[PDB]
């Protein structure tokens, strides 16, 4: 393994035994780290799917994965905006609920679904491209209590620290306002959300935030947003849990909008 450059810690490395991956470390080795770790390379290992970043294998501890070449999607969606239409902005989408459905049927939960944490390969597959915050559901309930990207974070997540798939739900939906806001840093989720809390304010932010998401404070609709994708972000963004989609429904939705928008409704 031979170093080549620093990606995100992650390296980009050469495996030439006399061939190029992507190397996750460990900045601070610590005891509790290291466990967390461990367990995050036993995610990985266990997960096998198109939408999801490759295990390749350990070093001695190095988790080793596959290079993605175009980096973040937030990257690459500001440097190619101009020629990213909203099919292919549906046919991304697509690809990260499925990625979701999948991670679902093993009982994990993502903990931090977001832009910055999906990669991309080439112009046409993306994959969910960190697991760094992912649990393993306890057998004996359907949620997982962690005692933090807050603009993300469901109502109870951000008041009971609870974590669900109807909260990586949640943030699915701010995933779709961040792609069809085209990520652009004035519209992101933090700077709508400051605007409408006041730019009159730490923890309070946290405070005015729970308060604004129960009285039905939302982010906005993004400019050229077609109302039903709109329509999808707010149904993921219900304060109550049981009326949240499924990400099975939600690929189903995806697929059948992006259909009718390729072929003229
Ligand atoms: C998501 C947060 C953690 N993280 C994961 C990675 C990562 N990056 C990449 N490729 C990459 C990254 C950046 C750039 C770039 O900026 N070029 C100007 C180009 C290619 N392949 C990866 N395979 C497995 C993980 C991983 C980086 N950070």
């Amino acid at each position: 393994l031979k170093f080549l450059q620093q990606l995100g810690s992650v390296e980009m490395c050469r495996y030439d035994p006399l061939e190029v991956v992507a190397v996750k470390k460990l900045q601070h080795s610590t005891e509790e780290h290291l466990r967390d770790f461990e367990r995050e390379i036993e995610i990985l290992k266990s997960l096998q799917h198109d939408n999801i970043v490759k295990y390749k294998g350990v070093c001695y501890l190095k988790l080793i994965m596959e290079y993605l070449p175009y980096g973040s999607l937030r990257d690459y969606l500001q440097k190619h905006k101009e020629r990213i239409d909203h099919i292919k902005l549906l046919q991304y989408t697509s690809q990260i609920c499925k990625g979701m459905e999948y991670l679902g049927t093993k009982r994990y939960i993502h903990r931090d679904l977001a832009t910055r944490n999906i990669l991309v390969e080439n112009e046409n597959r993306v994959k969910i491209g960190d697991f760094g915050l992912t649990k393993v559901l306890p057998q004996d309930k359907e949620y997982y209590k962690v005692k933090s990207p807050i603009f993300w974070y469901a109502p109870e997540s951000l008041t009971e620290s609870k974590f669900s798939v109807a909260s990586d739900v949640w943030s699915f939906g701010v995933v779709l306002y961040e792609l069809f806001t085209y990520i652009e840093k004035s519209k992101s989720p933090p700077a709508e959300f400051m605007r409408m809390i006041g730019n009159d304010k730490g923890q309070m932010i946290v405070f005015h935030l729970i308060e604004l998401l129960k009285n039905n404070g939302r982010l906005p609709r993004p400019d050229g947003c077609p109302d039903e994708i709109y329509m999808i972000m707010t149904e993921c963004w219900n304060n109550n849990v049981n009326q949240r989609p499924s990400f099975r429904d939600l690929a189903l939705r995806v697929d059948q909008i992006r259909d009718n928008m390729a072929g003229g409704s």
